[PDB]
């Protein structure tokens, strides 16, 4: 599913996700946008050390979910990466919560380093209703 703007802005906020660990809504707004564009079944190979991010919020294999192919890795979430592809988002918003618990907080995504902090994020959620 590809949500739209304002429609993700009111789930996430239903989900429990503004103030999170400290983290605004405006600031998950700006990580979904730039790690899957709003789009669930989103997936980013890295070839690199062969890891896969997986949807909304591009949850990586080595250290989030399970999907039996990514080296050494671990499922902190204790998910199959295929329920982070769903239309319904409450078993990733589940794992985001998860991987913010983490010392890195919301800087565990290096996406979110370069297109939202110190940055004005309050287009993401204007307009929205929440």
């Amino acid at each position: 599913k590809v949500f739209e703007r304002c429609e993700l802005a009111r789930t996430l906020k239903r989900l429990g996700m503004d103030g999170y660990r400290g983290i605004s809504l405006a600031n998950w707004m700006c990580l979904a946008k730039w790690e899957s564009g709003y789009n669930t079944r989103a997936t980013n190979y890295n070839a690199g050390d062969r890891s896969t991010d997986y949807g909304i919020f591009g949850i990586n294999s080595r250290y989030w979910c399970n999907d039996g192919k990514t080296p050494g890795a671990v499922n902190a979430c204790h998910l199959s990466c295929s329920a982070l592809l769903q239309d319904n988002i409450a078993d990733a918003v589940a794992c985001a919560k998860r991987v913010v618990r983490d010392p890195q907080g919301i800087r565990a995504w290096v996406a979110w380093r370069n297109r939202c902090q110190n940055r004005d994020v309050r287009q993401y959620v204007q307009g929205c209703g929440v």
